[PDB]
């Protein structure tokens, strides 16, 4: 996250860190069992991490549990990355408490104009790096659809949204993908991708959660 502030220990109880022997993407807890990231984010051997705060230290809240299975979504092009959507379940249901916590699927799409709480452990600079090891967050508004087109011409599908600020300054950033974006109160969108990170006319590009509740749900039904 550029340009965010420090969201304190565990008040984003649904973030998770996937680790493959390190942090390597975000994640959002949608029941004790699933999870929800980034199909880009996509390997084997994925632990879910839930708890955190300082991903380089055992603080006393953490879960750390491994997956048994993930599932990219079935029309997931890597090339475009539209469909950037995958679920990953828990070998065993987290024990959720005040600080691990699920988060709600959308009832409806969330428009544009609207807030929404972006967080990650992903790099905190535009140019270069550098590594926060706590969470970072970033209040952001979902961009028009036109503005967003406007910035990556013949790039946004109906898949996508943008949020952010195309004065540049405030984005999420490469190790923040497959993380949350929250608006009142359900995840709307997945970090998934940008040119660089919080350049001018460059927002972040977001998958558009809500055009995938049918698939989540069905999914997790028969999983
Ligand atoms: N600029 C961004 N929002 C971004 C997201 C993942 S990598 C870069």
């Amino acid at each position: 996250i550029v340009g965010g502030y420090t969201c304190g220990a565990n008040t984003v109880p649904y973030q998770v860190s996937l680790n493959s022997g390190y942090h390597f993407c975000g994640g959002s807890l949608i029941n004790s069992q699933w999870v929800v990231s980034a199909a880009h984010c996509y390997k084997s051997g994925i632990q879910v991490r839930l708890g955190e705060d300082n991903i380089n230290v055992v603080e006393g809240n953490e879960q750390f549990i491994s997956a048994s299975k993930s599932i990219v979504h079935p029309s997931y092009n890597s090339n475009t990355l539209n469909n950037d959507i995958m679920l990953i379940k828990l070998k065993s249901a987290a024990s959720l408490n005040s600080r691990v916590a699920s988060i709600s699927l959308p009832t409806s799409c969330a428009s544009a104009g609207t807030q929404c709480l972006i967080s990650g452990w992903g790099n905190t600079k535009s140019s270069g790096t550098s590594y926060p090891d706590v969470l970072k967050c970033l209040k952001a508004p979902i961009l028009s659809d036109s503005s967003c087109k406007s910035a990556y011409p013949g790039q946004i599908t109906s898949n996508m949204f943008c949020a952010g600020y195309l004065e540049g300054g405030k984005d999420s950033c490469q190790g923040d993908s497959g993380g949350p974006v929250v608006c009142s109160g359900k995840l709307q969108g997945i970090v998934s991708w940008g040119s660089g990170c919080a350049q001018k006319n460059k927002p972040g590009v977001y998958t558009k959660v809500c055009n995938y509740v049918s698939w989540i749900k069905q999914t997790i039904a028969s999983n």
